[PDB]
């Protein structure tokens, strides 16, 4: 019973979380997942400020109100070569990665590793935070509050 959470650098508190190496997070799960990091889904303004500090990914993820990809450098296979916060407009499907926002993180680029999941609750899952540098933090718990996400 294991969940891998790949996480990034934070940029003005905003970071990306990919679950189990595939688009697998629902909007309800995303809010619960960010809550386990004492975080919330970023607002569009928070995400735009993170972008300005150096944040970009090549993956769709929830923010408050939309599913987006922050892009700095145009890449044909990431958000159809767009720059800025690219907003997904048309999709059949509901599961993506998520972004999270931690107000207590540093104001600009923070590329230290994540070493805690501070607000997970008691539960049976081995949750492993996987940093981009491969360092890992694991803890037994749960963060999903909606049965349909389990
Ligand atoms: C990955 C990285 C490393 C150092 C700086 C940086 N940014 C500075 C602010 N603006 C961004 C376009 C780029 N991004």
């Amino acid at each position: 019973n294991q969940i891998d959470l790949n996480v990034t650098c934070r940029y003005a508190g905003v970071f990306h979380v990919e679950k189990n190496g595939r688009y697998s997070i629902s909007r309800t799960e995303a809010a619960d997942l960010c809550q386990a990091f004492n975080s919330t889904l970023p607002t569009m303004d928070q995400m735009k400020l993170a972008l300005s500090k150096g944040f970009e990914t090549c993956r769709y993820g929830f923010i408050e109100g939309n599913v987006v990809i922050p892009r700095i450098h145009p890449n044909a296979i990431c958000a159809a070569n767009h720059t800025g916060v690219y907003i997904l407009v048309t999709s059949n499907t509901s599961h993506y990665d998520t972004y999270c926002f931690n107000a207590s993180a540093p104001p600009e680029e923070d590329c230290t590793s994540v070493t805690d999941l501070p607000n997970s609750f008691d539960g049976p899952v081995t949750i492993t935070i996987v940093n981009r540098d491969g360092t890992r933090y694991s803890k037994k718990g749960e963060y999903r509050t909606h049965q349909e996400d389990i």
